[PDB]
């Protein structure tokens, strides 16, 4: 019977592993449709149209992509084109933002010619609420491929990975850099690092933490401090700007649980 438990244990683990390698896709491809709509955006804003059609541009790319929460450009050239766009419940506010490229990090982006990131913050809405999430920042190109001419910066937001992360479950969680918890069913877990909710179990989290770092997946077993009962845990990591190289391009991590005992007791 202890080797029937073994055997409900591997299968059990077995599966977590599969249920969460197709939900590691789903978010992948999620951020890989926004990074493939910024790819067009990137290439069609800087031709020469109208500066309304370049608004209703950046308004179309948000409606299109529900996990972006506002978009802003910025070009060396023009002070009329120093815009940022948000989501404002129903419709998208514009506001002027001039500073927009007289910042350290949006400097980096254009100096490099290469996608940066931000790290998670909480962004200030139109309304007064605030939103979890992340800048992407792309330089914009002149046609001939040699000259930055500004930059394309995405907010994408964190808080609206709820659809794959926390509606109508709440055995998952997604962890970003350090072990942070962007986002799970618990709500007063975001933006706090694993190595303190946790830190009852050092030796679980600390190999949470490695996985992490090194880029891979595994399963392991703790004992949970919300529920004081020992869950089953499947982590796996994929990176988060994708295939795209950037020193800015680290490691994301979902991570699913199952009680232990709920699984014994159904045999
Ligand atoms: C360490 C131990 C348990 C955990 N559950 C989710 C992340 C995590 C890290």
């Amino acid at each position: 019977n202890s080797r029937v438990k073994e055997i409900l244990k591997e299968n059990t683990l077995r599966s977590m592993q599969d249920s969460l390698h197709f939900k590691v896709k789903e978010v992948q491809g999620v951020l890989e449709n926004t990074y493939t709509s910024m790819g067009i955006v990137k290439e069609m804003l800087p031709k020469d149209t109208k500066r309304e059609i370049k608004i209703h541009l950046l308004k179309n790319f948000i409606l299109a992509n529900s996990h972006v929460a506002g978009v802003s450009m910025f070009f060396k050239n023009r002070e009329d084109l120093r815009l940022t766009l948000l989501r404002d419940n129903d419709t998208i506010k514009l506001m002027e933002n001039p500073s927009l490229g007289n910042n350290p990090l949006a400097q980096k982006a254009m100096k490099n010619k290469e996608i940066s990131k931000s790290l998670p913050y909480y962004r200030k809405m139109p309304n007064g609420a605030e939103v979890y999430g992340v800048d992407i920042l792309l330089p914009l190109l002149n046609e001939n491929a040699q000259e930055v001419v500004g930059a394309l910066m995405v907010f994408i937001s964190i808080d609206s990975f709820s659809n794959e992360i926390t509606k109508n479950r709440s055995d998952l969680f997604l962890i970003g850099v350090k072990g942070k918890v962007l986002l799970s069913a618990n709500k007063s877990l975001q933006d706090k690092p694993i190595a303190e909710i946790y830190k009852s179990v050092p030796k679980a989290t600390n190999e949470v933490l490695t996985i992490l770092e090194n880029g891979s997946k595994a399963t392991l077993e703790y004992l949970d401090p919300f529920s004081h009962k020992e869950n089953f845990l499947a982590v796996e990591t994929f990176k988060m700007l994708g295939k795209a190289e950037s020193k800015d391009n680290l490691n994301w991590m979902i991570a699913l649980i199952i009680e232990k005992d709920k699984v014994y007791e159904q045999v």
